[PDB]
């Protein structure tokens, strides 16, 4: 109660709170997406064009090879089944009025104060997923969640938990997209992850959006000792603005994180995508890689790690391809060490594709396309060597037919 | 004349202007250092302490080795002389009365209204050194200058224009230092180079202050077609705040640019040094080395590569080590490809000293402070690479007794 109003206070001062990156979005030029949605009991039951639509984004609609599946169409629950006894999944609203204690997990990790969009986040009463493993389990197979813009142009606000216990396994994978013909809105998720001691998230996300969407993810992770934490982000099409930032903590020895982000910037976008570790524990560890390719958009990669703690080791990687005459990418890394032992690494690299390369394809009888393709399917690859395999065919006919449109 | 007036207006604009980075000094607090000097013919006619302290910043008052000697004490000119004619060496007051052209240059690379910090420096009419290197000549022994803070909590306000013609070359050597017992006050200073078709500069700067000095140098060098710009900044002792961010055109074909710089941040001390290279036409070349200690203060690496033309290489390695339990290393360099056939790279480390370099050295007979100079001569002579040969057995000495005193 007490709790409750100072958190609506806060929100409220937040309002007009800018995010530090990216372009600044007018809240009430965005209808507040509907927070009614029709049930869909059975994925097989929607149409061709939307089972095409969650299958771009890794969603299937079969739930062949998943443990578990959860829709949200715009601000309401659709769908949230599950084939695995050893997850729990629920709407987030449905968790909080189920566990008392989740209120002690909910709005800790993200501040409803960050900026205008947690705070809209919050004040909305966003819903989301709730998911947990209980200690010593492990998913089977990934659970899949979707997020989907189905309004004309409005706000989305997502507000998701996921707690894996100790020792406990969690694989998802999260699509992101929109109905057809959706062409402008916003996206507001905001998700806070807890991993306790010695337990496992692996977390692959794929973007589909829209030329004139606005898509601000604010995402939390903390680690606890001998935790792992894996994220793959996957931004390959036309979208207006994406800027991502997720912070990982790394709060107990020995835990470690990878995180993963593969992008190409179309004409009229601005991709503003970031990873930060902090390394609060001994031991702790940290491999951040983006690769990374424009095509007439802004691209800027972002990387912090923060040596906290003795004993930790970071590395940083970014690589950012420019194709195009028009186009941008810039690297901008933050190693910040305060204390002796420590080793933290960063190399970056931006600018042309190898000349010696495309040429020595096209030799072999391959065009101009054909050739780049070859070489930005090695170039992006790094940035996703270890995702589910069964969402490698789709990413790769994206890339390819990318490099052969050009 | 009606543009005199408007460079005034314009820095009486940014009066209160704070600079981007660093700590922001109350230029009230600081009394105008003395505008008067007495002229001081003879440098070897000074008192030993001066010499002394002139040779601790690599300035030698018999100018063996030297090809001409300029000093400034608080804000007043107090020695200029050349033993060769082929240089032109002046004040800066003196030069803008004799040249009427010399306004084309003046406040043009470095605008007043950078921040306080140049406005408080066109607005005192700061004096400093003019040089001049006529078409095709060469230095056959550096030129020298020396800035001496010399009251008790002074602002220091200079101006400096180098003009390399076309085919020449410029070798300097600047010592920045305080007169015995001084501890407080402020140095601004302003220099603008330009290099012509062909030309080379060669640029060295050793800085020595105090431990409650504040130091502001703005700089911005013009590298023309076939140009080379070479830096090297040394900062080894005690002072409260540098902040530091020459900018470096490169706007001609071919035109080069080597920026090096070494520094140990002590403790209450902030360092925050960057270099920036603008290519903005093809073939242009940098290369950006930097290499510090901090033994417990706060030490920031700013770089910053932007490629605005086609056929662009650059190139950026900064290293810091953090070898004591108090005091921090930030590594934020920036790249910035905005056209499509370049080359940037750069690597970052920061954090500890090897281990088993400390415990190899040790087993041979070292002190953990020996073995700890000898790593660190090898880490920080990287930097110092291709300075004047007579300078590096005193910069050897500052760092083998640092490493001896921990």
């Amino acid at each position: 109660q007490t709790e409750q109003v100072s958190l609506k206070k806060r929100a409220e001062s937040a309002a007009e709170k800018k995010a530090a990156f990216g372009e600044d979005f007018e809240l009430e030029k965005y209808e507040e997406g509907s927070k009614v949605s029709k049930p869909i009991e059975d994925l097989q039951s929607l149409d061709e064009e939307s089972k095409k639509t969650l299958l771009q984004v890794g969603v299937i609609p079969s739930e062949e090879g998943r443990s578990g599946s959860f829709l949200v169409l715009d601000n309401a629950v659709s769908h949230s089944t599950l084939k695995d006894k050893n997850v729990e999944l629920m709407s987030t609203h449905k968790a909080m009025e189920k566990y008392e204690w989740l209120k002690d997990y909910s709005w800790k990790l993200v501040q409803v104060d960050a900026d205008k969009y947690t705070a809209k986040t919050y004040l909305e009463d966003a819903d989301g997923y709730f998911i947990r493993v209980p200690a010593g389990k492990k998913t089977s197979m990934p659970v899949q969640t979707c997020l989907m813009l189905g309004s004309k142009k409005a706000a989305q606000t997502v507000h998701n938990i996921i707690i894996v216990e100790e020792g406990a396994t969690l694989d998802i994978i999260t699509g992101c997209t929109t109905k057809k013909g959706v062409e402008e809105g916003l996206h507001l998720g905001i998700s806070e992850m807890y991993i306790k001691k010695g337990g496992t998230l692996n977390f692959t996300m794929i973007h589909n959006w829209a030329e004139q969407i606005g898509v601000r993810p604010r995402t939390v992770v903390s680690v606890e000792e001998g935790g792992t934490y894996v994220s793959n982000y996957i931004c390959l099409k036309p979208v207006r603005s994406v800027q991502t930032y997720p912070t990982v903590r790394l709060e107990g020895e020995g835990a470690v994180t990878r995180l993963n982000t593969i992008a190409i910037a179309h004409p009229g976008s601005e991709l503003d995508l970031g990873s930060k570790a902090i390394f609060n524990a001994p031991g702790t560890r940290a491999e951040l890689i983006s690769r990374t390719i424009t095509i007439g958009g802004r691209l800027i990669a972002r990387g912090e790690m923060i040596g906290n703690a003795k004993g930790a080791k970071g590395h940083l990687e970014c690589k950012g391809l420019v194709l195009t005459d028009k186009g941008s990418q810039l690297a901008i890394p933050i190693l910040e060490a305060n204390v002796d032992d420590i080793e933290l690494t960063h190399e970056a690299a931006v600018g042309k594709i190898a000349k010696d390369q495309v040429e020595y394809l096209m030799a072999r009888g391959l065009t101009e396309d054909e050739a780049v393709g070859m070489i930005i399917r090695g170039f992006l690859d790094v940035g996703i060597r270890g995702i589910p395999e069964e969402l490698k065919e789709e990413i790769e006919n994206t890339i390819a037919q990318t490099a052969l449109g050009m």
